[PDB]
């Protein structure tokens, strides 16, 4: 809870791209392997790019949620509005990751592509740090308890593969990932408050920067990111903020984002 001089919780903005527009949804409502959503914007995605660029955030990121094509065309605006700032995942593969790289993204964010059998596929994930490099690639571990563990969960979070998060998992993938992005799904997009265990376990065990998303509601939930992931865990806030029709003042946010910054000098 005290501040540290050596630790700086990074906020990481979002731009959740689904058929064309932007939203904030409950994604674990997703069915299409009619979501529950919590706001749409006829907004080019550039405009948030264009926001978290003027605030100096790096390392958001745009999904493009869903097969729709026009959320392809919709992430290109952000990513040029904003050429380096931005991860982006949503489908990516073998075929199409260096080409986002080309757009202006610093950061694929790969899921699904990587698991195959319901097993973490060594051949398919050495060929994107093959294509893109490590420090081009961020893995998503998203994940919901299942029998006292986390399972990971793959195709828009409506399969369980047979990998659980834990320690060793996350050892080995760091030899492949820049950084790791975790959705709490059970609590996201729902405004409910977020996954204490998850943050514990994401700031204990994770050797690579790792970003956590889900469910992040009121202020106080930002000073639990901290407590529970020991200043080790960076954290997205959605469907909570003022911009994606929340309560949550994303100047607030933007403001302890930089209160982390604690200079002596
Ligand atoms: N059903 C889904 O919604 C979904 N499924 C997968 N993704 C992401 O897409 C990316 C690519 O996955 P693959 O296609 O490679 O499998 C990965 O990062 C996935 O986690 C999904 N979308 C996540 N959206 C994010 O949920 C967070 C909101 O938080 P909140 O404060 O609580 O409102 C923000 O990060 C939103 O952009
Ligand atoms: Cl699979
Ligand atoms: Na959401």
């Amino acid at each position: 809870s005290p501040p540290s001089i050596q630790c700086s919780v990074q906020f990481r903005p979002c731009i959740n791209i689904h058929k064309g527009k932007v939203k904030q949804i409950v994604g674990s409502t997703l069915k299409d392997l009619d979501p529950i959503t919590n706001f749409e914007s006829d907004k080019s995605a550039a405009e948030y790019a264009t926001l978290y660029k003027q605030d100096g955030l790096k390392g958001g990121h745009v999904i493009m949620l869903g097969a729709d094509p026009f959320s392809k065309a919709a992430s290109l605006e952000a990513l040029h509005a904003y050429p380096g700032g931005l991860q982006v995942g949503g489908g990516i593969n073998s075929d199409n990751c260096l080409s986002y790289i080309e757009e202006g993204a610093s950061h694929v964010i790969v899921t699904s592509y990587v698991f195959n059998n319901g097993q973490m596929d060594l051949e398919r994930l050495k060929d994107l740090v093959r294509i893109v490099g490590k420090e081009r690639l961020v893995l998503d571990l998203s994940c919901r308890k299942k029998e006292g563990k986390y399972a990971i969960v793959t195709d828009r979070w409506q399969k369980f593969s047979d990998v659980s998060l834990d320690a060793k998992v996350m050892e080995f993938l760091a030899n492949f990932a820049d950084e790791f992005l975790v959705h709490g799904v059970d609590v996201e997009g729902k405004k409910l408050g977020i996954d204490e265990e998850l943050v514990a376990l994401l700031g204990k065990h994770s050797p690579i920067p790792v970003t956590y998303a889900g469910g992040v509601t009121v202020m106080d939930d930002l000073e639990r990111i901290r407590t529970a992931g020991m200043d080790n865990v960076d954290v997205t806030v959605g469907s909570a903020l003022d911009i994606f029709g929340g309560n949550l003042a994303y100047k607030d946010v933007v403001a302890w984002h930089n209160q982390q910054k604690v200079s002596v000098a």
